[PDB]
DNA sequence: AGACCTGGACG
DNA sequence: CGTCCAGGTCT
């Protein structure tokens, strides 16, 4: 999940967890804890505290208790789900946190990739993994002057350049080959090879595309993957050209671009 | 890369 | 059967 579909998950799952009480957690896979990195300390310090908020920050959930704040990446699989404690869980689910009022918030995780971090509030965003995030892309944080001072120091792609996380939070294969291809540059060119003109237009269709995939609630629920342009249609036409897509590796990952309309 | 991991589209 | 992929991030 990417800031779109990570989004989405916080604006329908609040309502359903919001000023519930933590009456126990339970922990099927303690790999996916990672502070406190004992599983049963996690599990402690959360018994007793009620849910207050959930936020977005970059790819993360950042649900707000009392105290704490839990700090939840869900990776390539991560699913949330809120049902009743007298149903039989269904498969892979690794964390449960079980409320005073007999619904649960069941995590689910096939390929166990997901991590779990809590904190005290004021500490959460000073400590990993959310203090090394970049600026919001949503946000004025977010400009063409922080792309640029990014991409000049750097020899690598462009592509690997918007992956990073410090740079700039949210985005992942998909919306950045679809960014790239709407603002014409080519996956695989240097990122210092950017020019000023590029650098604007490249954060003008940044900022548009994952806000519109944000308003259609994601790529799949979702249904922004009716908009994509190149991701996953390799072989196929460019719907605006008409050139076949085409599919390389760019910074060792499948990468997707129309030849002819990114230069 | 290869790491952690599990499973679905391929012949 | 296998191998080849997969919307993350780390080493
Ligand atoms: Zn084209």
């Amino acid at each position: 999940p990417q800031l779109p579909e990570v989004e989405t998950i916080r604006r329908t799952l609040l309502p359903l967890i919001v000023g519930k009480t933590i009456e126990d957690v339970r922990i099927f896979w303690p790999n996916i804890i990672r502070h406190p990195r004992d599983s049963e300390a996690f599990a402690a310090r959360m018994i007793g505290q009620t849910v207050r908020g959930l936020e977005r920050r970059g790819k993360f959930l950042k649900f707000l208790l009392d105290r704490d704040a839990l700090i939840s990446h869900l990776r390539m699989e991560g699913r949330y789900a809120v049902a009743s404690a007298l149903e039989p869980l269904e498969p892979h689910t690794h964390v449960v946190f079980c409320f005073t009022d007999g619904s649960e918030l069941r995590y689910r995780d096939v390929r166990k990739f997901g991590t779990m971090h809590v904190y005290a509030k004021e500490e959460a965003d000073r400590r990993p993994p959310l203090a090394e995030l970049g600026p919001e892309p949503l946000s004025p944080a977010f400009s063409p002057a922080v792309l640029a001072e990014r991409a000049v120091k750097t020899k690598r792609s462009v592509k690997a350049l918007l992956l990073d996380q410090t740079v700039v939070a949210g985005f992942g294969c998909i919306y950045v080959d679809e960014s790239l291809f709407r603002a014409g540059i080519l996956p695989g060119r240097p990122a210092a090879s950017l020019s000023s003109k590029e650098i604007e237009r490249l954060h003008e269709e940044m900022v548009a595309t994952i806000g519109e995939a944000v308003m259609k609630g994601g790529s799949t629920a979702g249904t922004f993957q009716h908009h994509l342009y190149v991701y996953g249609r390799q072989g196929n036409p460019c719907k605006r050209c008409g050139t076949p897509i085409e599919k390389t590796v760019v910074a060792g990952r499948g990468t997707h671009y129309c030849p002819r309309c990114q230069r």
